[PDB]
């Protein structure tokens, strides 16, 4: 309501709702406006939509962005905390022309900064994780600010609980995974798979078999690999340790990471020496969570397939994402100008996919109301040559009916994929069961 | 609700929602009132309403017509433009006796004078062509004037995005059938396969096979054609190359279009020799344009049919969109006063075909709530003799039910077509599958 | 019963029911035999069976394959006519290196020596064509013998009647086509659409459009294009004038054919210029009639396309006819080892493809009772680079129920085609409706 009158909207920033910049008409001033539609999760959303405004109203650290005001629309929500054009920091990093021990701890002492901030006000992030770690702007010292989400929690002063299953399965610690009471020190084990990654540029744990990344994660099954690590500052190595602890009783404490600087005092005292290497590995990792890291919605079993099946995977992905969230630009993109279908609203018939969908992403089930989340199980694929390939799996959806009632659909699909251009397109499509 | 007392409403002008010349009663001047239908397509529409709205609320140019405001009422909303009585451009000029290159570089410099006004506004209208460029009057020394639709855009500054897939396939940039990001220069392009066609009365680009015509369109395959070719100034054939460029970066800027006058200068210094042949098949690919680039919603196989089928369609095309519209009038011009239905409604019977439909375009589905959208798949034509034919076709056709569910249904429909009085008459239909 | 204990069986020679070699052991001599399974069309079939038995037991040429008996056993039936290993005449004489008119006399004489043969007995072969034209042995002098089908019938005397619609579309008199009694005469016209094929190597009459090659035979226009056909005599232009003659009255009897020797004489007098050129065309059409003349199941609308996607159809068609047949060995050829199906019998679950479909060509409907006429309906191709390629169709299958009773079944098949190793495999296959 009152977030159409004051501001003016511009270009998205990033999308999961959608950021988008703004700038304040009455007092003119830049800011990022996350638009969450009114349709989120029922509860299980609304709860997690006054947690983050509320911490982020907490929040003020001079490393993180903090908000400004909450506003409430019809069919929308609005929450403007502070702007930023600054890209990723492991993107800006890579870029880097002199990458050393001192740049590295020039970023975990800001790190610890904004986490050490929030401990003391009774908040832990758990979510700490590359992707949560931005650069300011791209001007020179420009500040790393901790990105507050969202999987996020108030803890009574130090009491230890059980706070349930969150974050990502490499920045998991072990308390968590043991399902045991946990707290504050669950982002601090974060910090060191994070200065690991933040050094020799590959993670600590890692497995395809998620029940066995989780086992060395529950272990601390991690080693500091010659050659690389024997360029590496015994410090370094040593914060890592303290980090990297089992248990979260004996771990360093964020305010106990400062204080020992082999950041402050090797930022004095440290290794320089620019690791081209390192930091090459890094942005090749990098690239790979971006694309791996599509969605925690993929269920099947494989053993290290060509990458070119993995980008297959990520792009089936990303049409049936634009499919639910009702964007149409997107979907053309995807899709063949003389795509054909096969499907249960065909009737039995064969069409031209340019002007049968239009109809869907106009006005059926394009932004509803309720999220239907969907599964893909045992997706199967076919690869012919280098520019062809077509998927087959099948897709779970659940949602909720007009009763409000949740109900589940399974649908076998089959898609045709012909790369022109550089660029995947679809072409035939084949779906089965009944309508989405 | 203000649209009802302050203006008066006369003659139609053109259809799509309905064009109307009104004159405002109380500061006295004519208008044209686009009239919106309450039934547009939900939201993918309301929209572009606003967005067409607001463009235009932005765009004036003296070469555009500029808007004055936009009423809603209750059942309608009303768009009020600037109004014109010119007849399309590509049909003034067959009329004209004495045509140049000089007259055709008048005429491409008004439009780049409307194209560059809005470039510079961070606006690309993405659908330029012949149809959308009309004449203010009859009047001597019109105006060509620039018609803002509606696949039409926003851009910031100079940054190229993904809009999505729109515009008409003659009329697409490369970047665009590509699935490129793309921006003002896809705007360029159209100018470019326009002037062409204003100078040689052909297209660059065709191909019955569309996948084909894409092909060329991708490729830049245009060519100049001796002899008619031969008699035009190889400025001329500069700037062509210059619009034409397929990599956008290069492209010619519209700024950049003007300057360069084969147009101004030619204008000044070009051939005037009246090319007769020239416009002559300008003005027929006009009417074949008019009569074939009827709908985008026909799917089917020929090669390059006797024109009577090609007629034959359009007008089986015509009636099934006087149906859906609910337009009487038109539905008892194209049907025999003794026409014979044999249909789903007829419970079994044979009916007499002025009696039993009145009561459909009555009260029941004419004009109800939301667009149907109709599909005419493997349609198959009978020609017997000059003055008689038969046509047997699949419609499929996407609907809003009560409960707001969007549904499909499949109907097999023949109709039987009798050539009296020069025009086509519906004899007799026959109806198979639901109730439409 | 009998043909059990009296034959031994060997390698077969064709297939439609299946032709295979055999030996009589009682009094050893060899033989060839039509397998006829039981299952044929309950009486349509039965009808033609003796027909052409019968007519078989009459015609005793020297030209033409003569029977011994017909045996009937109890789930097959038995027909064992005289033996031949020769191939095909139209390919003989692509081999040849020496083709001349005096080859092509010497041709067209033993054919209509087997022809007035039955004339005079009261018998017209209505289906005259290169594929039932055959050699009897590869070694020299090895006659040309006529291939008694099937549809075959008994005239009275010279009376003309109406015997229905017959035979192959380009050999097809227009008496026929004009739906008019007719008779022997028939036959004379098909040699006419021969000979002048067993001269240039090309067909009289051809169209795409079927409706227009019917036209054209129905007015017998054909025409002697020059260069090839400036060193043809003109006896040799004469008999085909005499034989391509409309009106079936004043038509070359086949008597008149042999007495009049632009073939006995022209052996005697004619040009033997040895045309290689026109053996070229020859060999070229004769594969691509048997790539193309592969079934009359076919509906769709295309205009001469690559001729990779008339091969592709081609392989289709020959996965369904396997199917149907019961035959899979001929069915693992034509698939991947690792095939993946979607499929009804599915029961929703993807498959890998040579465990599922083992079953149903076990005791399914392999060889079940009675034929299921299939019918293929607007396919559609997509090719994607030069390895790869997908069809999507609706086959409609008509067949004979427990009841006995017919029905009908729609389905859509998606099928997906790899070449690996210059052979075209099945990869995935998608099958939508009902299972078959
Ligand atoms: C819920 O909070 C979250 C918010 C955000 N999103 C952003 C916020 C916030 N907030 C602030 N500022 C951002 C600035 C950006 O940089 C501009 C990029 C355009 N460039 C144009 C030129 N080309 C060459 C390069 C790209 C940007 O995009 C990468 C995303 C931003 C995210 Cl990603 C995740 C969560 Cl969880
Ligand atoms: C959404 O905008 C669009 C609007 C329009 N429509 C028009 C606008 C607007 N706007 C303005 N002025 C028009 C003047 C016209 O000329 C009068 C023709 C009557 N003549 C009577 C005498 N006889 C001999 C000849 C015909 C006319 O009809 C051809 C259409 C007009 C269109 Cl076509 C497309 C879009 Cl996308
Ligand atoms: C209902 O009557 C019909 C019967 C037949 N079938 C045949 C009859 C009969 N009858 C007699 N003799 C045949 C001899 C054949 O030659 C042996 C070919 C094996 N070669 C092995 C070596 N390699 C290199 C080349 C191939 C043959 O196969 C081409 C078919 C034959 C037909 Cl095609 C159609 C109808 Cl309508």
């Amino acid at each position: 309501t009152r977030f159409t009158e004051e501001y003016q909207l511009f270009e998205e920033l990033g999308k999961g709702s959608v950021v988008r910049r703004c700038v304040k008409v009455l007092a003119g001033q830049e800011y990022a406006a996350m638009i969450i539609n009114t349709k989120k999760l029922s509860a299980r959303d609304h709860q997690k939509l006054e947690r983050e405004a509320r911490i982020c109203r907490l929040l003020k650290h001079p490393n993180i962005v903090r908000l400004h005001d909450s506003i409430s629309e019809e069919g929308h929500h609005y929450l403007i905390f502070d702007l930023v054009t600054g890209g990723e920091l492991f993107e800006d990093i890579v870029a880097r022309e002199y990458y050393s021990e001192a740049d590295a701890s020039h970023c975990i002492q800001q790190i610890l900064e904004a986490v050490l901030h929030c401990h003391q006000m009774g908040v832990v992030h758990r979510n700490l994780k590359p992707e949560n770690l931005l650069l300011a702007s791209k001007l020179k010292g420009a500040a790393v600010k901790l990105a507050d989400f969202g999987l996020a929690i108030e803890v009574e002063g130090e009491q230890q609980a059980w706070f349930g299953f969150a974050g990502t399965p490499g920045y998991l610690s072990p308390e968590v995974l043991r399902k045991d009471p946990y707290g504050k020190p669950v982002d601090l084990w974060a910090c060191g798979v994070i200065l690991y990654i933040l050094l020799v540029g590959y993670p600590p744990f890692w497995d395809e078999d998620q029940h066995r990344l989780y086992q060395q994660i529950k272990a601390g099954a991690y080693d500091f690999p010659s050659p690389e690590w024997d360029t590496v500052t015994p410090e370094a190595k040593d914060l890592i340790n303290k980090m990297l602890t089992i248990n979260p009783s004996k771990r360093i404490t964020a305010a106990e990471a400062l204080k020992h600087p082999w950041i402050s005092h090797r930022s004095t005292v440290a290794s320089c020496m620019h690791r081209q290497e390192t930091v090459d590995c890094l942005k090749k990792f990098n690239a790979r969570r971006k694309l791996k890291g599509a969605i925690l919605t993929v269920m099947l079993a494989t053993r290290n397939f060509s990458v070119r099946k993995q980008e297959i995977i990520k792009v089936t992905e990303q049409l049936i994402e634009a499919i639910s969230n009702g964007d149409f630009e997107s979907y053309t993109k995807m899709c063949d100008p003389g795509m054909t279908a096969f499907e249960p609203e065909a009737l039995g018939n064969l069409v031209e996919g340019l002007d049968f969908h239009r109809f869907y992403f106009e006005n059926l089930w394009s932004r509803n109301s309720k999220p239907v989340h969907t599964t893909i199980l045992n997706p199967h694929i076919h690869l012919m040559g280098d520019e062809s390939a077509c998927i087959a799996y099948i897709r779970i959806t659940q949602y909720l009916d007009a009763g409000g009632i949740p109900r589940t659909a399974q649908s076998e699909e089959t898609r045709v994929w012909h790369r022109r251009d550089g660029k995947w397109q679809i072409v035939h499509f084949h779906r089965s069961g009944a309508p989405s």
